[PDB]
């Protein structure tokens, strides 16, 4: 009945040396960490401590080449840092995001271990670089390496390869690494629920569109909810959980929950122009403990509203502390033709949508 925290200030390292204000700022981690403090959440929680991933480890998900790419910026000078941050789509690196990116997927196998090992039951890692858009061969979208696949593989790789661990992503962007990593694996359940706007909407594929439902041993084990047609918020969010989200995951029955927690679906974003507020967090937090006999890992992705982000990320602590959810209109059309459009993918793999 414990909940774990990890943070390490090292993460902060990781800048954009050209543009300061650039929004996936070191400032993200840390004024998550001084609100849980002032929430009074922090003396709360089992405190467990980042490592670095090793390499052997990071190859669970990405390349040699890819590995090997990254860890050469360590000694880079600032006009080959820019030369290779620009390989890839919207990355930035300097020389300490190497370590960062190793020091957010070890603090998750930390973490992932604590729950499996029964050390606590649930934890929550306030981490950057994300890791969603990673994808095993390149960098993309502020995103290294993909923090919450290779902490499912980790998992697996410490119980067995068949460790049922169910990814819900919910960062208003598809999390493309993600479902590619697990294309073909009816193990790992990815469900993502994304602003898609017809492929408007970064990352800008196809691959985020609700008929990518997985491939062979995979097929209809990927979920995604892609969202049309402008502003979304809680009541959105609470129904796609209501008539998707969680009865799959009931079926699918998960040893292991990860959450791709970004929270730049948050009311304020400047990136994502949703809604959800702290409180419509807190809910979908409270949902996902009902899973996996509660092992549910929160971590951190996107979310660039400094004030948004610290208030949601803290009220899904307090929920996995368990803490009372807090109180919390009609669907946008769109979202009823959004859901609706998953159900009718869907309802061929999991009878609990029939
Ligand atoms: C072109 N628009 C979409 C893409 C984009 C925009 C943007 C503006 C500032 C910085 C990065 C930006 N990017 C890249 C970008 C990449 C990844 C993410 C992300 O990881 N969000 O959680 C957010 C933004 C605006
Ligand atoms: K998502
Ligand atoms: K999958
Ligand atoms: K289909
Ligand atoms: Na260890
Ligand atoms: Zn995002």
């Amino acid at each position: 009945p414990i909940t774990g925290l990890v943070y390490d200030q090292r993460m902060m390292l990781h800048h954009n040396m050209w543009d300061s204000h650039h929004p996936e700022l070191p400032q993200r981690i840390s004024r998550i960490f001084s609100r849980h403090e002032e929430l009074r959440l922090l003396s709360r929680c089992h405190r467990i401590p980042a490592r670095l991933a090793t390499e052997e480890e990071l190859a669970l998900c990405h390349s040699s080449k890819h590995i090997s790419i990254i860890k050469s910026s360590e000694h880079m000078k600032p006009r080959d840092l820019n030369r290779l941050g620009d390989e890839y789509n919207s990355i930035f690196i300097s020389n300490e995001s190497y370590t960062c990116a190793l020091l957010a997927a070890g603090s998750c196998f930390n973490s992932a271990q604590a729950i499996l090992t029964g050390q606590v039951r649930n934890a929550v890692a306030i981490v950057r670089p994300p890791g969603h858009h990673a994808e095993k061969d390149t960098a993309c979208g502020f995103c290294f390496f993909n923090t919450a696949a290779l902490t499912a593989r980790y998992a697996q790789s410490i119980t067995r390869e068949s460790l049922r661990v169910l990814i819900v992503d919910w960062d208003v962007h598809h999390g493309n690494g993600t479902q590619h990593i697990f294309e073909e694996d009816d193990s790992v359940l990815y469900i993502s629920l994304h602003r898609y706007e017809d492929g408007a909407f970064f990352p800008n594929s196809e691959d985020a569109n609700y008929d990518k439902v997985g491939l062979g041993k995979g097929r209809g084990y990927n979920v995604n909810i892609p969202w049309n047609g402008g502003k979304m918020g809680d009541p959105e969010y609470m129904a796609a959980f209501h008539h998707l989200v969680m009865p799959i995951a009931r079926e699918f029955a998960p040893e292991l929950v990860l959450v791709s927690a970004g929270f730049d679906a948050a009311r304020g974003d400047p990136l994502g122009g949703f809604q959800v507020t702290p409180e419509g967090y807190a809910h979908l937090t409270h949902q996902l403990m009902s899973l996996a006999a509660g092992r549910v890992l929160i971590i951190l992705e996107g979310g660039y509203n400094l004030t948004s982000i610290s208030e949601s990320m803290s009220m899904c602590t307090s929920m996995l502390l368990g803490d009372s959810p807090p109180s919390l209109t009609p669907l946008k059309t769109s979202a009823t033709v959004s859901i609706n459009n998953v159900l009718r993918a869907h309802a061929p793999f999991w009878s609990s949508l029939r």
